[PDB]
């Protein structure tokens, strides 16, 4: 049995894997309670309380990330690295799903034509995967297109906000990636002209958005694997 933390700070968080990852509460769209009981060597989380309720707005992104998000930086996490400057990218992840609520599963990639993210990412980009989900919530912006990606298949969601957001929703909902190519992704969203190639990969993310509810999705065994050109 792994030490754990239960952190129910609106921004609450803790590293680790020895620095590798850090794990965020994120409740940034309410002031409604969440805790996360957090695995300090895995980085694993379960969430042990959630009483959002939201209607339509995110009410919070509980999450485990590699890199840098709003400034906060991970220990040798190789980014912030231009898209352009990555050759390889992949993750691992496995989710619990729940029966309840509103919520989704996905990766959130975070860019900017910055070298800095204290400030966050307008003028940039976010690119989200999305492997699960219940309740119809849906991707912002546009549905744009249909798309086979890193050994699946994929509806494109794009809006133009401060920064372009770009969606991968799954057509079908797994719980668990193995070796998910980030990289296909990336080289999509580049194609489409939504990311610039010369913008920096900040963050490489995943967790939970949760509009209602939320209690009990857990997140398991992520890891990422960055390789630079």
């Amino acid at each position: 049995d792994e030490p754990t933390a239960t952190v129910c700070d609106r921004w609450g968080s803790r590293d680790v894997a020895g620095g590798r990852y850090r794990v965020i509460n994120n409740v940034w769209g309410a002031e409604t309670a969440q805790c996360i009981e957090i695995g300090l060597e895995t980085g694993n989380f379960i969430l042990t309380r959630a009483e959002h309720s939201n209607g339509d707005n995110v009410a919070a992104y509980p999450a485990i990330y590699l890199g840098c998000h709003w400034g906060a930086c991970t220990s040798q996490s190789g980014l912030p690295l231009r898209v352009e400057a990555i050759s390889r990218l992949q993750s691992n992840w496995r989710l619990t799903p729940i029966s309840s609520g509103r919520w989704n599963a996905a990766y959130d990639l975070w860019f900017s034509p910055s070298l800095t993210s204290t400030n966050g990412y307008s003028g940039g980009a976010e690119l989200m995967i999305w492997l699960n989900w219940r309740g119809n919530v849906m991707p912002g912006g546009n549905r744009v297109a249909t798309v086979s990606l890193a050994g699946a298949t994929w509806e494109v969601w794009f809006a133009d906000w401060d920064w372009n957001y770009i969606a991968y929703r799954r057509t079908t909902p797994v719980t668990e990636v193995t070796q998910l190519d980030l990289k296909a992704f990336i080289d999509d969203a580049v194609a489409r002209g939504y990311i610039s190639p010369t913008w920096y990969l900040h963050a490489v993310e995943t967790g939970f958005e949760l509009w209602e509810g939320g209690r009990g999705l857990k997140s398991s065994d992520f890891s990422v694997t960055l390789t630079a050109r």
